[PDB]
This record gives structure tokens, C-alpha cells and sequence, in this order.
């Protein structure tokens, strides 16, 4: 029975929200393929990726394929059916389906995003899914004499170790150097406040800012993304306190 392997690549730290996400599908056409009547190999992704279908590639043993299929392409994936006819010319052979799909901004932190890779024959159907993420991180603002006292309209913007500043886009997020793109984050009426859709990394907050009667932070505040940063199994992680002097 012919097999069925998707892998996404470089997955190792998560990925950020508005992120390109390469994803490969491999199969190998068995040698009495003409034996067959159906042979389709698809996608079918969480609504919180986005299929770029241009980015779709069928090659065989290296090379491009063009026909000898037809393909369907919706928002979060699609299906490649192909003629069995055609499919003799590649009889044991590789066959890989590159394609990327864009983690969207609904993509929660800390949770299983997936995939789902599937051939179906006449014979068979084989299914593989995999699974990305992207991660955050929860803050509080507070009074440094006293914790319980939360701060309104503390206002921070996000630096990577470059030294360069979080912008939010339509899609998702970009590192880029003008501070005036900066997405701003303010301390609601808890004093809380969160960074969502960032793959693992050590990154840094930026006062610009202060609550009404406080000072501003000269110092900029580092903090981690990794996993469980965010939340474990839907029960969110304590935030990093996050701390004010007063006038
Ligand atoms: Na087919
Ligand atoms: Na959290």
C-alpha cells in the first residue's frame, strides 16, 4: 500500500503569527498504479491557516509536475486528483507536495495547530497530521510598594534583540526599525496586559508610556517565549509583574 509522510520544517521553536509555514507531503506511486481507480493526496488545515495556493508544488524524483492532475484550493487547503493514466509514467517513484500555509492571528499561544495530510485510493485511505505553534507571554502592572495595587493605562512596545520593534500588519507581525510602526500594549483595568503569537525567543519590553501619578521605566524588561510561557492545557500561565514608582 502506497505510503503517506508530512512534515513541516524547522518547527523547533514555533512560529509567529503572519509566519510562511513550509509543509511537505511524500508518497511513493506504486508500480501497478494502473491497478487503481483513485489516487488524491491532500490538505485540510485549522482555520487558523491560511493556504497560499500559489505556493503549491508537485514534483516527481526532483522535478516539476504540472499535469496529469487537477487541483482544488480553498482557504485552508485542498486536494490534488490525479489521473491514474498519467500516474504510470512515475510508477516507483517519490512524489513530494511542497506547499506553505500562513499561521493566522487567531492562532492561540500554547495550543495544537493542525493539519491533516490524506491519500485516498480505491484501496486505502492514509491519513498524518501534524501540528505548529506559536507562543506568548502575560503580564501585570503594579505598584512596587504593593502588588495587589494593579495599574491602568501602562503603555509598552515589544523589542527582539536587535534591537528592533514589533509591528503589527493585517497578517500578523513583522521585526522592523521604525519605532513609529511599534504595536503598542496597554494595561487594562487588572493591570493586565499580554503578547500573543510569537515564536520562542528572548524578547523585551519598552515603557513609552506611564500610569497617571507614576514614573517610566528607563530600563527596558526582558522576558522569554517558549513553550508553556502562555498557558498549559487551556489554564493560563502567571503573569511576569511588571513593577511602577510613584511620583
Ligand atoms: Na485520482
Ligand atoms: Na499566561
Amino acid at each position: 500500500l502506497p505510503p503517506l509522510e508530512k512534515t513541516v520544517l524547522d518547527k523547533q521553536q514555533g512560529f509567529n503569527q503572519g509566519e510562511h509555514i513550509n509543509y511537505q507531503l511524500t508518497t511513493q506511486i506504486p508500480a501497478n498504479i494502473l491497478g487503481y481507480q483513485e489516487f488524491r493526496l491532500s490538505d485540510k488545515a485549522d482555520t487558523t491557516l491560511t493556504l497560499l495556493p500559489e505556493s503549491i508544488e508537485v514534483k516527481v524524483a526532483g522535478k516539476t509536475v504540472t499535469t496529469g492532475y487537477t487541483l482544488t484550493t480553498q482557504k485552508h487547503g485542498f486536494t490534488l486528483d490525479f489521473s491514474i493514466k498519467d500516474l504510470q509514467n512515475f510508477a516507483n517513484q517519490t512524489m513530494t507536495v511542497s506547499y506553505q500555509m500562513r499561521l493566522e492571528k487567531t492562532a492561540e499561544p500554547d495550543t495544537a495547530i493542525n493539519n491533516e495530510g490524506q491519500l485516498v485510493t480505491d484501496k486505502h485511505t492514509l491519513t498524518k497530521r501534524a501540528a505548529v505553534r506559536t507562543g506568548g507571554k502575560s503580564f501585570v502592572k503594579v505598584d512596587s510598594e504593593n502588588a495587589k495595587i494593579t495599574l491602568p493605562e501602562a503603555v509598552f512596545i515589544v523589542k527582539n534583540q536587535a534591537g528592533e520593534y514589533l509591528n503589527e500588519t493585517a497578517n500578523g507581525y513583522r521585526w522592523q526599525k521604525e519605532k513609529a510602526l511599534a504595536k503598542k500594549i496597554t494595561s487594562n483595568q487588572a493591570g493586565e496586559f499580554s503578547v500573543k503569537g510569537l515564536k520562542d525567543g528572548q524578547y523585551f519590553l519598552e515603557e513609552i508610556s506611564a500610569p497617571k501619578g507614576y514614573l517610566l521605566n528607563q530600563t527596558e524588561i526582558p522576558f522569554t517565549v517558549e513553550k508553556n510561557s502562555y498557558a498549559t492545557n487551556g489554564q493560563r500561565t502567571a503573569p511576569l509583574h511588571v513593577i511602577n514608582k510613584k511620583v
